[PDB]
């Protein structure tokens, strides 16, 4: 038992990483098959980058202003494109390292690991989720921008995010791996910020769960309530709604504990109302919206990754 | 900016892992050079692990009562001994990706990434931290124990913990790699439990200074104190005793942000006599004790490893 917030191992990505220099830029590449994907800003310098014309930047440069460097052996550049806001770099050598793997979007409430990386060396492993405003709060320094996230499923990596930049209000925002940033957000300076959060209902109730199988239970109440009526009192504080696929996908872990989704909800609305008078759960004094059904069904019951 | 739970990157430990089995245990070991280190209670069965006698049971074990697989490759055993509560198994094979590496035993208050195995196929990596009463809050279903953890510092790996049993409060106990246990734990079905546990006050003090560094400052005040007037509160609310040590250990981070170390210790005071009112500090609402000074200077400066 216990319950931690957990990252997936990170080695299959860490062999993945490079450094990429051009100009006096540097920063992170991921470089798989014969390819290095980096943030198109690379080829920005700080003038640049204010308001930027990147079909024009780009067809200025050569392949020999792309420095990669992976470890301390040199690749070679041969061929660039741009595919919305990454950059594609091919290179002369296949990474003899690449692992299975998929190009995949995230939906805001799901949950990934981030490789935190300087100059192509990973430097932490961290579980993030996607805010509802399409931010996520992660820990990124100058250098960062294109440090990866990633889920494993079983064997094959899925690559759901590269890091581009830092909000104003300390928040993080990037791309998935075609380039397509996650929200409305720009690689350009723009007076850009993030925009109202809410709170994962449905990763509340799982992560409630998780404390029911941990052993947690002060929280639960005999009363019960309908869908609406909860849906009702989690608009009032800042919680999206409820549905009814949530409720089916929280099904086995109601089976599991044997409360049921709506009893749970109760136990939800009364949190709320209340607040938690002293007590906490799973060593937490708020409630968790980071976890969802699914990590809490892993951790909880012990699945690897080969 | 940001302040996250973050682990070290765990590839170069994955490398090491593998399955270890005697008779009908299953468990992971750690495979090093070409020597495997796993818990010793794998040599015993359910009703052994009552009252064992551990060279008894050892000495009429032989070296093909251990199956070791290493993904999907067998090691022949060709050696076996105990030291403390650890099995070292010799095979005919050197790991061709040993790390660099140390076996290092640590100290309550400092901090570690484990690395959650079932089956010698890694799961998941979390940061822990060791206990003032000689546990860790880790997440370990049945099945985990011989998982490790460790710290790495520039391309070396210094391994400080393997994991052995879980406490009936749902906390967890092992040993350092020369199987010497953490605490007064035995790998024997004994009434063994935690004991009182302290807040780690240092690393609350660490994690202030990461909250002003990150533009949480509420907590902030004008006024000041003893170190003697301080401990004085620290013990009222079961924190551990703060040293002229813990005082110099906490500089750098004093520096950077200007705030003299008694200060922030007024300011720790008023939040342990008022509580937190509503607010939050680095997304929390407890007083967080498992960063150490180190862990924020590296996080909030960006220390890699290679
Ligand atoms: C890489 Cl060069 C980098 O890591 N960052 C960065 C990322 N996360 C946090 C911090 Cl503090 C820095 C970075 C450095 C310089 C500029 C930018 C950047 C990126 C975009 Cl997409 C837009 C933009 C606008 N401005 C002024 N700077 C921007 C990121
Ligand atoms: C490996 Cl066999 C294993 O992972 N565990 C375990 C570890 N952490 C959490 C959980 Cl729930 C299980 C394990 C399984 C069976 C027995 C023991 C064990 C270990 C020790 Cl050191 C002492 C002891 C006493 N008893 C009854 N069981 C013990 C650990």
């Amino acid at each position: 038992s216990g319950f931690r917030k957990m990252a997936f191992p990170s080695g299959k990505v860490e062999g993945c990483m490079v450094q990429v220099t051009c100009g006096t830029t540097t920063l992170n590449g991921l470089w798989l098959d014969d390819v290095v994907y980096c943030p198109r800003h690379v080829i920005c310098t700080s003038e640049d980058m204010l308001n930027p014309n990147y079909e024009d930047l780009l067809i200025r440069k050569s392949n020999h202003n792309f420095l990669v460097q992976a470890g301390n052996v040199q690749l070679r550049v041969i061929g660039h494109s741009m595919q919305n806001c990454v950059l594609k770099l091919k290179v002369d050598t296949a990474n003899p390292k690449t692992p299975k793997y998929k190009f995949v979007r995230i939906q805001p409430g799901q949950t990934f690991s981030v490789l935190a990386c300087y100059n192509g060396s990973p430097s932490g492993v961290y579980q993030c989720a996607m805010r509802p405003n399409f931010t996520i709060k992660g820990s990124f320094l100058n250098g960062s921008c294109g440090s990866v996230g990633f889920n494993i499923d079983y064997d094959c990596v899925s690559f759901c995010y590269m890091h581009h930049m830092e909000l104003p209000t300390g928040v993080h925002a990037g791309t998935d791996l075609e380039g397509n940033f996650y929200g409305p957000f720009v690689d350009r300076q723009t007076a850009q910020a993030a925009g109202t959060d809410t709170t994962i209902t449905v990763n509340v109730l799982a992560w409630l769960y998780a404390a029911v199988i941990n052993g947690d239970r002060w929280f639960l109440n005999r009363f019960t309530t309908t869908l609406n009526d909860f849906n009702l009192v989690a608009m009032k504080y800042n919680y999206e709604p409820l549905t009814q696929d949530h409720v089916d996908i929280l099904g086995p872990l109601s089976a599991q504990t044997g409360i049921a989704v709506l009893d749970m909800c109760a136990s939800l609305k009364e949190l709320l109302q209340n607040g938690m008078n002293g007590r906490t759960i799973l060593g937490s004094a708020l409630l968790e919206d980071e976890f969802t059904p699914f990590d809490v069904v892993r951790q909880c019951s012990g699945v690897t990754f080969q």
